[PDB]
């Protein structure tokens, strides 16, 4: 019942040191012809867990970020996240 | 037998680096069904931990305050400080 | 006579490196109908023997954190301490 | 009744010295028709039977985590292994 | 006056080069309905004689691993040390 | 009442030097129309009479690995053995 | 000569990586019928070596300071430590 | 369909604890007469899979980045990925 | 369609934490004979990424101010940006 | 259906103690006038069957790995494993 | 003339492959009615023969330390330590 | 020629970050029979390594602030400076 | 065609980390004869590689910092560069 | 030519991994009638072989600071550098 | 065509297990009237094949590199590779 | 004028093929009445004529250990050894 | 013209198996009035023929070092190796 | 068509058990003016006819490894393998 904010945030923290790398580095080169915006190298190589899930719902909005974080999940292989997402979508 | 301003503070002071982030993060998406009012980005995000109580209880009131830093704490999986809040919480 | 905190880590401190890993892989995978909530893949991957420890309480509390840390004893096999949880359980 | 993450780790806790090192062989060069994906060949070499068995998971999901063992052990002639995962599987 | 590792492991030590891979096989397949636990085929193939004893004791506590281990001196036919541990059998 | 692995390692540890050799150059060159798998010749040569046993269970299952050895007992004309086999067969 | 300050910043100066995490997490769960009061998590986990020394003496006073580290020191089995500060404790 | 970078990485991700560095070794002393520009011995030491990935294309361009790590698996003797890269080399 | 002042903001905001080091670096000692002006060592170290772009332009006006960014992408090696920025010059 | 580093694993698991020397000896003093390129003493003298069938491919690729192969099963007079070789070779 | 934390190491510096690892299994399960407080298994399970010598001192101090040597000499029969240990003990 | 001031101010310039803090907190609890003032505990704390020096002249005087820095350069173990000091003191 | 400051950056830049801190070491002691002025420990110390080469000019210009780098460049054993910074000196 | 903190830190860095371990544990159990102040357990611990002679000299000066070296070279039997160090010794 | 990093790499990678060892010795106790240095033990004690290679060149530079790569391998008496590298020593 | 360590081992390399064999059979079985302690079956069946000498002494120190091999000596009837050992027994 | 320590090395690369272990046992039982320090069992022990040579000059130096080896030379009859290292021993 | 190794080991695999014997005693006293190198007596005793051929062509080099060959073969009176050497003898 919690805002998106804390969803994006309590998956971002299931990432291991090495997977937050990855994430961070697919965010910055999303692909250009989705509707969806990259993210600058400055911000997100400083920013945190929870200082990551506050800047991609600040550049795209809930419905965007939410389809950006599950594409990415299954696109670094953690397919236990991917399904979990999938599985608990909000109805916006 | 101090105000309810030291009370909060001293619950805050408790709350290490990461903790606090995740509380500020909770408090400005704060579920809006809930007669509480959500705070400002700005305020919030330079608020020291005792600069943090003494804007929680400038928004809502004591009562209201109190109720949304217990359920805060449950929130955020701190329940040595949630249990202590609820066995502590003043006859108002 | 010292909390929990401690008699807690005293018996991670007793796991072995193979053990240790594979305690903190039944945390995170942490069955889903005990009233236990599992624990983030991050803290826990990165975390020591006392920083597991303070991780355990702060996420269910005593009496649970307690329950957990027989139970995975029991279930990766280190009986020696399993027998010694059980029979130094403290009177909540 | 623990999660699979714990029932794969027992089955590659059974492999000795040198069919571990097959096992990876077989991963990393899985038969790319079957809809599963192989996996990277630093990870794998460096990954303990525990580490092995939360990376399979992790790239390909339950259902194909354990249909990959199931054939991988049937690969390398381990036939007890093989039957005794045939089985066990669950009920997904 | 030692504790029963040290006991357990002056046995093992008594076993010859043969002998022992054949308690290591006994200890492998051990047979199910007698309340006693199977080691995996790994740990115990690389372990040596005082990392054999310490792998039993954790696997199914002091009693059991006493059991067992005069079960299999008896299975292998070494019934002097049979014999002996009859006899210096701990009153637990 | 102990498993097959001992059974099969008691009569090969009944096979006398040439025997054995006789017996690791029928597993090498089974017949191949029998539904049976022959064994490699390295792991073969360096086995010992109860990592030969070890392995032709592993390869071949229980089953399997008990009609092996009563044919071979009788292709090499240990008849002793191959009547004690096959009258001492568990029932699957 | 110097003050109490400086003496307690040695003996914190002495205690290796570990040893101050476990020195920490003792004065944040402190016994809580001695008289003494207990630390801040926050403040502590962020505290040097010499910032930890500034804050238990802040907290309790010189006398109690010096009870509560010599007891510390006890309950993590620094007894080099705990004998030299229990033979160089000042006369108040 | 995703970004250079995230190619780049998989192969980089593929080259197992010796291979990277050799790899790294490569490119530090690039030869001079290519258009290629040599990276810095420390940022190259320190760089992990995925940082080494984002530090080549920031130094010479997508397409030279993708010609000097093809050049560079020819030279360290990974026929597998190079044949593998030149077939699935964009159309810039 | 906005001001030069964003244009170049937006590409300072694609600089790292050390990149922005180098840059102010080499703003500060730019080759004298380019019709350029050099920016005073405080205020450039003081300033931030908003504040560099305010401050370039105020020194040079836009046409020599995108130049000079031109350049200095080229000579700090971040050619991504030195790529972009020449194909998304604005027609003075 | 397997990958070719199974298939020359398998051969190469078909050589006994001996062989194995040689194989590696012919490996090592490769003919350098067939396109073949050799391999270094240290690799390959530490590299075990199955650590040697992913060196040969690695160096050379699946063709002139196969070649290889093929050609020094002839040349150490293991006829056998010559003849299956060359009746399943792979249409490449 | 030197602390006694180097006596204790060269002695344990004396101990080969096997007594060291039998004198570590004395440590950890050291009879509980002498006064002496064991060690837990994952520092020891680590830890060389300078950085046993400098745990078992820690945990004991001098006097039980040196003790606790001695008598564990004794109970793995290398009496020739044992013997030059007792005629060497510095008067406390 | 430089007047005290300065002196002082390199020195105090030559105090690694922790020196520093170390330096401060003997200032603070300066002992109190020697005729210089302690130096109150938030401007101290707030001061720059040149804001240290232009504070303990004002409250001291120069020959007093001079044997100050000398004695606790000899107190926080910094012997290289405390003996340039005292070869350096100039002539009142 | 760019300043000094670049040149030198560039070479600091090569050094790994354990040069860096030995180069730091010859600087803040450099050898006092030599009409060059060493740097302060602290500034030293806390300084970036590109922070480095801003503080060795500004101590000493730029022919005497280009001196000093070459001959630590020697005294450190980086031949390399030490080589290359002889053949790329400017005319001053 | 160079200063002593260059000479100390090459001894120091031609001793191999263990050396050095007994090297600190010598430092820090000086035995302490010989006009030398032992090193803190946490600052030796984590030091470097650079990090470790720039503690030497701070903590006792030059003349000291080689005494101890010599004396610690002896100590751990290694007569080369005790020998050359002896051989090597400045004239103060 | 490539650096001579690479060349001499290779060659130290054509040493076996042994060769190494003694190539390291030699190494560390060059002969000092030659105009060449010899290398610290610790660094030469932990360093791999392409890490002895990067090592060498940076002591010595490429010409005398080259000169003590054959100048060892003449005296360990591995002929084969003294010749290779003789008749591929490249023009300076 | 050497260590018992070389008397023991003469006599013992004195003793021919079945004589060792014998040898060892008297060690194992010791008559338990004579304050010397029996030695383990599996280090001594494994053990060499100078590890047969080196085990003794340690199980049971010199003057237990030489009383031990002059009456196996007797036991075995090699008269001749048995004669000289007796004349030539240290004074102790 | 080598080092010592190649010297020792070609004598003890000499002795053939059984040889190494006399003269290693001959090391650790050095008659103790010759101004002469024998060697730790571990160490020895587990020490080959070029890590023994560079043990014995570490704990006695080069002259000490060869004596001891003549000496042992003819304590194991190995007049060979005897008669040769005294008409090759290097002028002091 | 092979390499020489393959040459030189075809013959020493055709000298019978006694024969290798005395031709590894001719290499390791081979006369000492004929330009050629003796061997170790350690590593000649442990090798076989493979690793024979590769070590005497590791010492000498082809030419001089050839022509050790043929005289010993006649030395040893192997007449038939010494004319079929010479028969054979490559072009170098």
């Amino acid at each position: 019942m919690a805002s998106t904010r804390c969803k994006l945030a309590r998956y971002l923290e299931d990432l291991e040191d090495v997977d937050l790398k990855k994430f961070k580095m697919h965010l910055e080169d999303y692909p250009p012809q989705k509707g969806c915006i990259p993210l600058p190298r400055g911000q997100t190589e400083k920013a945190d867990h929870v200082d990551l899930a506050t800047l991609m719902i600040d550049f795209n909005g809930e419905e965007k970020a939410w389809a950006m974080a599950v594409w990415i999940f299954a696109a670094i292989n953690r397919r236990d996240l991917y399904e979990k997402a999938k599985r608990d979508e909000p109805k916006w």
